[PDB]
């Protein structure tokens, strides 16, 4: 059952990620101090263009300049993530990417987030906005066919940051 | 415990809504054949301006022209709902509005949609997109401070409708 | 399930009440050393004339001069209560009032007093007389359509105070 | 546990009453088609004057002209009810009375109405208003030292009858 | 369920009795150091003449000269016990009596002794013989229409006392 | 646990009894249409003089002439009962007797009548008056050291028969 | 349920026995240091001759000379036991006997040894050999008709004692 | 738990036996019509002389002439039984034998008879006399060191046969 | 908990496999009437040379000349399987292969065969020989560092088919 | 239920084995610090030639030159194991052997290793490679008709020790 609740500490996670083409151990707690956009995508190497992970990567500075990091996660292995990264974009690969790719091979992370699909063995499109004190502020769940918008995510982040500081004015 | 699941029938509801300044029984199944934007807001008559309900209200034809209805919901009674509509925007009301205000006084619907706050007694900002077959496609949950964007809700509705046809 | 039992400590409650147009946290224990008439009413902003709430506020000194306070309560938010007070009596509103309007938005207080209606999501008309030691002396429960009497409530209070002191 | 709940069928009862000096079997359903004021008092033959039973007695035709009956109950045996009635008022008795005294010897009725005091073996003073279709409309429970009022009871009954017929009005 | 068992401590009781026309608190343990004939009868103020309470009354000094007390009990309130005593015999009353009438208003005592009739709310006629150390020596239960006998009771008590002292002999 | 309850069917029993020096199966239902005094005694062959059993047998006609039978019972085997009858009264034995001695060797009958002593493995002195319709009217239980009276038992029986017919 | 198991401590018992025509408390632990033959028989005073008890009685020194005692047991009371001993063999008694007769009136011991017959209320023909350390070595259970042989019981006792020393 | 009860149908068994040096399937029901002596012994091939199985074999006609058969059982496999039989007696083997050797490899039979030893994985010395209607008449259990006597078994069989016919006379 | 049990039918499985570069739906029963070597390997794209899968592919004809198929499986998706087949060996891919690569993305197959490593989220090295009637004949489980042998697998398959005929 | 799990310590076992013609008490931990090939075979004295046990015995030095011991086990008693070793091969015995034959007479070892056939009462053909730290590294289960290979077992042992060093 899902552990993700708005207003509660986002469920702890840790696992191996690909970070600049190397295997690094990564933990939710590594992000304390900053806002974190933590999103799940269904699988590496499919025949859909990975335009949403690419979008977040390409516009990463828009998050980093407002104290926000981005982490992406699927149930693939770190070895698969690596291979997808080292596959040229023009070839359906992801190409180089500046956002970590977290592996959830055991499926524990996805279950903890309520994004796992029992019958498919992968996640749906799930996005989580977690604040600098590690509290969960926002949950977005999309049925598989529909992607997330970087612009919408940015709006939400800036809005949580505004109201953390100033309250709701009006 | 929450019955709302992506890809499954959105969980059934019925209640009283204020529609065009009158009480009506409104059911989920009323919307079968149309996409539905179904969203919850925390309370009537607070000191925060109802910006999001007004935007969905004013830009309603935009959803109607792509075969979509909108329904807003909170735990307030339908009487409070009618009073808030009858209060002029100037003095802190909503003023006339083109979207039904559903009353979830019993809390059952909020509970069924997983948006209910046990400690507070009202909901968080929860939004749900329900297809013309009554299937839940999308769940958006915000912590109280932050509201919803019509543009985003537009984009998503169009994207679900696009891929229904073309995948 | 109900905790209210004659001759036992009235069940504890606390919450946000509208007192003289401000939000204030209010606890049952604020009333120690005084009698308290504690009563539930079903909803703000209905079409029923609120004559029974108005009568308790308007005759509040009849209670204060025999060491009794009065607190009213419904499942409505404090925001709704405040908006109801800010609506003039001539318009269906409550107008200014001298009694706290306590909010039971989570429903807990109503469930503890056994006055909550699961099917409706609000209370019936329930009244509780609590003594200065916080013991419950009298429970009055009415079906929706019929309200309470300040005269009867005064008789009960004077009688408990007379038998508390005499035979 | 109590089965008395507003706007549900008043809990069924039956038992022996003293009616005009005779034992009669009496049932809640005997009263269908009229309003019923059903009330409990603590005991016969105590040293408290029975002002309130007498008052309802003295004023019965006020209830009857509005299609309403009154029944009193305690946990005393019907034999005690009878002796009490047969004892002159001037000697701590009740004397002649026009209302049925129902006996709740088994205590079941008291329990069902939630008026029963486990530690004492008798009831507190409870009063119940049941409509013509057996639905419970009103519950009044007083701690032991404070009695009921015919006037208040009449008001409630007339208001229930008035609203049954005309709904809620100003 | 009954707690009365031969050769075990008679089940504890306490309650209000009428003793020489006054309310007294009375406890089983008040009787330690003597034999006790403890007996239950069905109700006060019925139309059956109270031959048996009167008989034990009339003959009390026979029990007392052998270090033995008698207590009567029904489920009636002590207020009823008192009114019954205060009602002249010639009017269905008991008149003056020399034995304590214990009240079992809560029904707990009746239940503990297994004399309680759930369907009637009162007791059948049971009689119990408790020795000087609180141990139950004898249980007699009669169906409602048949009374007890002082003579038999005296015989039993004298035989218990005789065998306590001299054991079993011929 | 005990099945014996005043105003209910006496509990069923059956077993081997010694009747006029022969083994015979005996059932409670053999007694329908007659009163039955059914009684337990602790053990055969003890040093207590068996005066109470002897008295019921010796005064058996006092019961038979008011339509009453008597059956005695203990946990002893029928073989032991028979040997006890075959021992002369002058030697501690029972001598010939006119009442069945019923054997409760398995203990079931005693447990059903609530007269069995777990610590001892035998009964106390228990007596049961059963009417002609097989309803239990009277239970008498004595501690070991003290026996029953035929006179008292006769009074009880005559009284049940008198109130069965009259007031 | 049966506690008797080969190789484990034989299950503890105590009760009253008739030993040399008097009542004595007899305990299993009384026999510690000696082998014990512990056997049950169905009932006293039956019409079958007590051949087996008499044989064990008469040939007792044979066990005593190899450090063995014998104890017989049935569900009869110790009073029946004493009466059966006091009845002359001629008339169906046992006559004087050199072996204790244990009484298992409560049935606990029979139950503990698995020899009790629930339907009958007495035991079958059960025999047990218990070593000087209180360990059960041998269990012999016969259906009612058939009795035990002293010679066999002798052989077994000697065989256990032989292998205790030499294996 | 053991299923063997005196006076009840002896627990059903079946398994492979060695019968005249061949593997035959054998069942308790094969013996209906006759008395059966069914005994367990601890193991094939030990360093104890198998003098008790040999004894029963050697004197088999003493059973067969009074309508009685004999079956022996251990937890060894039928292959081991065969090999023990084909091992010359003078060599610690059993030699040829006219009594079937039943294998209880799964231990079910021994458990059903209450003769199994959990801690050893074999049986103790157990003997069962089962009559011609398949009822169990006799149980003999010996601690491992001590054997059974053919003479005693014969006595028991003849005695059950006598009393089946004539009752217990006396 | 594992369902794979020798002499029992092999646990049913189904899923997507890559066969000759294409997604095909594959199930255990597609193999009824042939023997099946079903093996698990830990993951696609690791840095360990894939010698064992290549070895079976190269030697497929030896299996097929004896009525035997080979199927490999890991917890990686069919998509990853395709990408690995499509990556030239010299770059750590598998290259073209003649053996179906089954995907166990839900992990249900691995669990059913008892090869799943709950801590790592992938299988160990498991191999199963399933006969032409669906019956599991052989189970081989290796700790991760050590591979399987084609020669040993052939020996086993031939021995099973040899004994199916000749005993 | 089986306790054998790869990468976990092998299930503890102890029992009597025949070693060099003698009963010796043997346990898993006697092997700590060496690798152990532990295998099960179905029964002593069957008509099937015992080729696999002989083969390992003949080739023991190959195992011992690489710090490895071999132990065989079946559910037969140590006594049967001795008789089988003591029976000349030409008569279907095993003849002299260099490998301990462990007895699993209680069946607890076979169960713990998950090789026990509850319907037959003996094991199937199971082989276990346990490393020098007591950890289970490899499990091989064969259906009864098919034996193990020494060459394949050597290959596995060498591969495990090779990877323990060099990865």
């Amino acid at each position: 059952l899902s552990k993700a609740k708005i207003s509660k500490p986002a469920p702890y996670w840790e696992g191996t990620a690909v970070i600049d083409g190397e295997f690094k151990e990564l933990k939710l707690t590594d992000y304390r101090g900053k806002y974190l956009v933590f999103f799940f995508y269904p699988l590496d190497f499919t025949f859909v263009c990975p335009t949403e992970i690419i979008a977040f990567g390409d516009r990463l500075e828009e998050f980093r300049s407002i104290n926000t990091e981005v982490v992406a996660c699927s149930v693939d292995s770190q070895f698969t993530h690596l291979a997808w990264i080292n596959t040229p974009r023009r070839q359906g690969g992801l190409g180089p990417i500046r956002i970590p790719l977290l592996s959830d091979l055991t499926h524990q992370i996805s279950k903890d987030y309520g994004v796992y699909l029992e019958d498919s063995g992968h996640t749906l499109r799930g996005l989580f906005i977690i604040d600098d004190k590690g509290i969960l502020r926002q949950i977005t769940l999309n049925d598989l066919p529909v992607g997330r918008s970087v612009d919408e995510t940015l709006r939400l982040v800036q809005a949580f940051q505004y109201t953390d500081k100033h309250g709701e004015v009006c």
